[PDB]
């Protein structure tokens, strides 16, 4: 996160971190848990990832240190990607992993709400996008959990601001037209999470951008709203 200030302990309970095992143990993404069984997160994340036996899903977690070999986690059962997802740029960043073990919910970990079909015409005030990514182009992952405030953008003004790009109603934007505040590298797949009639929603998954926080470049989400029926048709399967 580029601009932002640390989480307090249990601010942001659905942020998990999604580690990779191969070739040795690092974070890889963000990730937001939607349900007892399921992290949503982005298709571009498992670029190179032959097996979700290399995964391991990190819950309740404020510092990136608390992360050691004795610290317990969840395997991942199953990795789904969105079919129609040939690239972040573009669209159909989404996927879930289906967890080996249930989460069990409590003060450090709990599940983030779907946006409703029916506020697909809620304009969304209040923001955030967190993450363990760089704070710069040129960083390193961050040990604390970071947090900022963006303001969403029309995707009339988003596709003004990438020429060359299609932005479509399956993505959202999200950014100051003075940059500063965004999310950057090891922030995607992360949420961006928006505070509506004393609820959060999990409104965007962290997708791509041009560079991290700059000047007329808002950050581009997958639009959950939008997938909200694919999320339903892969977690309640019968
Ligand atoms: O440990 C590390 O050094 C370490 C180093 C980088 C990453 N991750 C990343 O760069 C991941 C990449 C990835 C992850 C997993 C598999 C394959 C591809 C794809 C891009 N990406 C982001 O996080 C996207 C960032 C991004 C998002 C928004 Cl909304 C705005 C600006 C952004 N940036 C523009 N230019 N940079 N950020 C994770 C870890």
């Amino acid at each position: 996160i580029v601009g932002g200030t640390a989480s307090v302990r249990g601010e942001w309970p659905w942020q998990v971190t999604l580690h990779t095992t191969s070739p040795t143990q690092r974070h890889l993404c963000g990730g937001s848990i939607i349900g007892n069984q399921w992290i949503l997160t982005a298709a571009h994340c498992f670029y190179g990832v032959e097996s979700p036996k290399i995964l391991r899903v990190y819950s309740g977690i404020l510092n990136q240190s608390e992360i050691k070999e004795d610290t317990s986690f969840f395997g991942v059962q199953e990795i789904i990607i969105h079919d129609q997802y040939k690239m972040a740029e573009s669209g159909y960043d989404i996927a879930l992993l289906k967890l080996e073990t249930t989460v069990g919910y409590g003060d450090s970990q709990r599940p983030i709400c779907l946006p409703s079909k029916g506020d697909r015409n809620v304009i969304y005030t209040d923001c955030w996008v967190t993450g363990w990514g760089y704070r710069k182009l040129r960083d390193k992952i961050q040990n604390t959990l970071q947090k900022a405030k963006i303001p969403l953008v029309t995707n009339e003004e988003c596709q003004k601001r990438y020429r060359g790009h299609k932005i479509t109603h399956k993505m959202i934007c999200a950014g100051y037209r003075e940059g500063g505040k965004d999310a950057c590298k090891g922030d995607s797949g992360g949420p961006l999470s928006c505070k509506h009639n004393e609820v959060w929603h999990l409104v965007g998954i962290t997708s791509w951008g041009e560079g991290c926080a700059q000047r007329e470049r808002p950050g581009v989400y997958t639009n959950v709203v939008e997938y909200v029926d694919w999320i339903l048709e892969k977690t309640q399967a019968v």
